[PDB]
């Protein structure tokens, strides 16, 4: 049954609740972003209003074939009225089109639902600064102190330098980047840009990227693999068997693969600096695991919450075990006592 943490009290609204069939008494279904655990259940047969960002609206229309009369895209940073309730969509710093949602209840409660987000100090100068939030529905993906990772900027620097160096030493090396969903486009686009190549990918993937309102995308991507030395493949195929295979397919245009697997977190983060990352190598194939996160680290999350000072926190991630739940509630209490709210 629809869980309580996907329901907005005092409204007929749900958030990311498309896999439960008809949710009793739901008058508007909000979608934070186009990732499968969140959209699961949408299709061309959905006949209720869906509210979302313009980019997420493009992906519903073109990838899932949701009919246009049920898609209600909203501009960001703009006060809008949905079924008589004032709402604002804010940038979530997650994947393209990902939003957080501010609900202004008739009775005067203000509710922020983060969707998936990577908290950042820039959010402290959005519309959020202008009024108090009583309840926070928080993306708690990495809510434990062991989760540290570098800035996105430091990680992209690492990848750019690595790739530029390898291909300048060997102009017959191919770079491969793994993907299984939107997000993390900066990885493969930054590399292609430093090498003066377009990124080659399947037609299905090129279609997905054309939905995202990225400036000058026609200049950076292509479905012609031959003319490209940065290839995007499914994340599944980023392993020695999968890469040896792909290399055979290129017909001796290339003699070496350098591949990137942008993962969330890995236990090498507790020990290893970004400067200190090494690949796994077999033969003429090297694989780099890089910690490019589109979720908040524990410290980023803690700062955002201590800044916002909500009266109640509702976790949306890692809620399935008692030990998880109970550990998160302990951190919330530490944060609150340390900051004085
Ligand atoms: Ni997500």
């Amino acid at each position: 049954t629809c869980p309580f943490y996907k329901k907005i009290p005092g409204t007929g609204f749900t958030v990311d609740a498309f896999q439960y069939g008809v949710v009793e008494g739901c008058t508007a279904y909000f979608l934070t972003h186009f990732h499968s655990d969140h959209y699961a259940g949408l299709s061309k047969h959905f006949t209720f209003p869906v509210y979302c960002s313009e980019i997420t609206g493009n992906l519903l229309k073109n990838k899932l074939h949701v009919q246009e009369q049920y898609i209600h895209p909203l501009p960001l940073d703009t006060e809008c009225i949905v079924n008589g309730v004032k709402v604002v969509l804010l940038d979530a710093n997650h994947c393209p089109g990902a939003v957080m949602i501010l609900f202004y209840l008739p009775n005067g409660t203000v509710i922020l639902h983060t969707g998936d987000f990577r908290a950042d100090p820039s959010m402290e100068r959005s519309l959020l600064a202008d009024q108090k939030v009583h309840m926070l529905y928080l993306d708690t993906t990495y809510c434990s102190p062991e989760y540290t990772f570098p800035s996105q900027q430091e990680v992209i620097r690492f990848a750019i330098n690595t790739a530029f160096e390898a291909v300048t030493l060997n102009p017959h090396a191919l770079v491969v980047c793994g993907t299984y969903s939107i997000g993390k486009e900066k990885v493969f686009l930054a590399i292609a840009d430093v090498l003066g190549s377009k990124v080659g990918m399947s037609q299905e993937k090129y279609k997905t990227l054309q939905c995202l309102n990225i400036p000058e995308i026609n200049s950076l991507i292509t479905t012609d693999m031959c003319s490209s030395l940065v290839h995007l493949l499914p994340m599944m195929q980023i392993n020695f068997k999968g890469l040896q295979s792909h290399l055979k397919k290129c017909g001796g245009k290339y003699n070496q693969i350098l591949a990137f697997r942008p993962t969330g977190w890995t236990h090498s983060n507790k020990f290893t600096r970004i400067a200190d990352v090494i690949p796994q190598t077999k033969g003429n194939i090297s694989i780099y695991g890089i910690p490019y996160s589109e979720h908040s680290s524990y410290l980023e999350m803690k700062r955002f919450v201590q800044w916002l000072k909500p009266q109640k926190i509702i976790p949306t991630v890692n809620v399935g075990t008692w030990k998880s739940r109970s550990t998160m509630e302990k951190y919330f209490r530490e944060w609150k006592l340390e900051a004085g709210y």
